[PDB]
């Protein structure tokens, strides 16, 4: 019943998190990277075809930058990143990271009693890190945290960080994993039987 346990969420979530989350070249990311760029992916994916027709190609286009120059320029540095993949950047008044949302969600895992950790020195609300999170707790049949998470702890700003991210990523590949994030998040939404988390936005 819960759309957390069907439609491939958990394996969609893991998807989007990880290539989010590590370097296209990795051991983690490089065998998604190779399967986002080969047909087929589309056939498993949980959106429909008038929309994922044009996102095959699109992940296919070839470009003089490369993966791990483009995810160096928008999720490392050493310069700016034109969209900053944590929460706390988008909810936060003063957009500093450790924020008052990272805060929130902190102290709502301690509650609920969820153990997953993130890597040294890393605050909670990375984009992909509450993608795997939300995707480990669908896994462990934890619907309703499943849930809560997504509502309170990054719909509230995911939708955000994605339109700036859509717009600056300027690079075939990673502008394709923006859409087919944005428009999968969009369809998890829209099933949500709670509301998502009223906050302001400061970016």
């Amino acid at each position: 019943t819960h759309f957390s346990q069907q439609d491939n969420f958990s394996v969609a979530a893991r998807v989007l998190g990880a290539l989010f989350y590590y370097a296209p070249e990795s051991a983690e990311a490089a065998p998604l990277v190779a399967v986002l760029t080969s047909d087929g992916w589309e056939t498993q994916w949980p959106l429909p075809e008038a929309s994922l027709a044009p996102l095959v190609t699109a992940f296919q286009t070839q470009c003089e930058e490369t993966h791990a120059q483009a995810w160096q320029r928008l999720f490392v540095g050493p310069w700016a990143l034109p969209s900053p993949p944590w929460g706390s950047v988008w909810l936060d008044r003063e957009s500093v990271l450790f924020g008052d949302s990272t805060l929130a969600l902190r102290q709502w895992m301690r509650e609920k009693g969820i153990q997953f950790e993130m890597k040294q020195n890393e605050p909670e609300d990375h984009f992909g890190s509450l993608l795997l999170m939300a995707a480990w707790l669908a896994e462990n049949g934890r619907q309703t945290e499943c849930e809560e998470l997504l509502a309170w702890h990054l719909f509230p700003w995911s939708t955000r960080f994605l339109d700036v991210f859509i717009e600056k990523a300027e690079h075939p590949f990673y502008r394709a994993l923006g859409e087919l994030a944005r428009l999968t998040l969009a369809q998890w939404q829209s099933q949500l039987l709670i509301p998502v988390a009223v906050k302001p936005l400061f970016r």
